[PDB]
């Protein structure tokens, strides 16, 4: 059966992309090397952050507060839980964190609604929060965290429900695109349709030169850890933040404990450059996975530094700018890239859902995606 639009890779971008696709009647095939969500790619460990005020550049900003509607949305939609407004704190020493500053531009350039704090006023707003005198924050109070396999989940549900077709535990091998229709070549059968979705994450650094694209991307294996804490301080229940910091040694991302799960943190400047088929899964099997989480917990947060309760292995995928690549293929213009989300994506992965069906559907978008051209210098080598 021809599709009016196949997506190949029905994750993070993939899936919010089918589900804008069905939800306007569009027949869609999504086809995907597992069973989305799944642990093999960049979208498990329970939750993901979503902030307003972006110190990777105040342009992203627009697409975040869509996003964050969207999320909203999701959230009366779905029986799964979406979104909880834990806010976020971003902290680092005043004078030395351009990701700081960036933040604070930020919200000053978009009028949003922030805190400005500084030293000693953190560990006394937040209990558990140690840092020194020196430092200065930004809190955001209405962003948050997002339950990002319950996103996937939610979306597929609802996409399937509006007659989506999802080829599970089906790896696309190759692709064969004409001026008037594409193809995809998989073990389980080759499928046509108008209009191409690739989405495919970290794999998109191997098989993007099937559509004859070479663009550095390369991924890393990132890691994350649940530490037992002390409930009374870093529970969500007692407003505990969400919360991306920058300190000497780079960037920490965390999450307030919910329902006693353990807080939970990530190193984020700093991976193993991997392969997505031989990446090792496995957390704790280089020492660093565990050490490089617990030297920032005992300076930091030091009542959240108790037993590893859970490890999880994700991957990033890295452009050289460390922006994201959203755009038409440059010389087939029935075939759509998102690409190179850089370990930032998740929460604009319901804009970028939107963006990617307008752009499948009409080649163009009504949002400002200029920053993410496929052909921009910073890309290349
Ligand atoms: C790993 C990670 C990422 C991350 C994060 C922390 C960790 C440890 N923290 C974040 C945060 O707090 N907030 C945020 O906004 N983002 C954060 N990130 C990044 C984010 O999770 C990623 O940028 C995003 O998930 C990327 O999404 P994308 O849709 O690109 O990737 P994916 O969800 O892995 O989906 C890709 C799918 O493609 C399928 N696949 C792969 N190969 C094939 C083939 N050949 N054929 C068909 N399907 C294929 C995969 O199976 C997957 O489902
Ligand atoms: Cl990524």
């Amino acid at each position: 059966t021809h599709f009016d639009v196949i997506v190949v890779g029905a994750g993070s971008m993939g899936m919010a992309a089918g589900y804008q696709l069905a939800k306007q009647g569009v027949k869609t095939l999504l086809v995907d090397a597992f069973d989305p969500p799944h642990t093999n790619g960049s979208h498990h460990g329970d939750t993901r952050i979503i902030r307003h005020a972006y110190g990777e550049g105040r342009e992203y900003v627009p697409l975040a507060l869509r996003s964050q509607e969207l999320w909203y949305e999701l959230e009366k939609e779905t029986h799964h839980k979406i979104f909880t407004k834990t806010g976020v704190l971003v902290f680092g020493p005043k004078g030395e964190s351009a990701f700081v500053a960036e933040t604070m531009e930020a919200a000053k350039e978009h009028s949003l609604t922030v805190d400005l704090l500084e030293g000693d006023e953190i560990n006394k707003r937040w209990p558990g929060i140690t840092v020194p005198e020196n430092y200065n924050a930004i809190f955001e109070p209405n962003s948050g965290v997002l339950f990002s396999e319950n996103c996937i989940r939610a979306y597929r549900e609802l996409a399937e429900a509006r007659g989506a077709k999802v080829l599970t535990h089906t790896r696309v091998e190759d692709f064969d695109i004409s001026p008037d229709s594409v193809k995809i070549e998989t073990a389980n059968g080759s499928y046509t349709a108008d209009k191409l979705i690739v989405s495919m994450g970290a794999w998109n650094s191997k098989l993007l030169s099937k559509l004859n694209l070479d663009i550095p991307l390369q991924p890393y294996r990132q890691v994350v850890g649940f530490f037992e804490s002390d409930e009374s301080k870093y529970s969500n229940d007692i407003d505990f933040p969400g919360f991306m910091v920058e300190v000497p040694n780079g960037i920490y991302g965390g999450f307030p404990s919910f329902g006693g799960c353990g807080l939970k943190l990530g190193y984020h400047t700093f991976g193993q450059k991997i392969d997505p088929d031989t990446i090792n899964r496995e957390f704790g099997v280089y020492p660093e996975d565990e050490s490089n989480l617990r030297a920032f917990l005992e300076e930091y947060m030091p009542g959240a530094n108790g037993e590893l309760k859970r490890g999880a292995v994700c991957m990033y995928t890295k452009t050289l700018d460390e922006h994201f690549i959203i755009d038409l293929h440059p010389e087939h213009s029935n075939v759509v890239i998102a690409a190179g989300f850089s370990g930032h994506g998740f929460k604009f992965s319901s804009g970028v859902g939107e963006v990617l069906s307008q752009l499948a559907l009409t080649g163009k978008t009504e949002h400002d995606i200029s920053i993410f051209s496929i052909n921009r210098p910073a890309l290349k080598e």
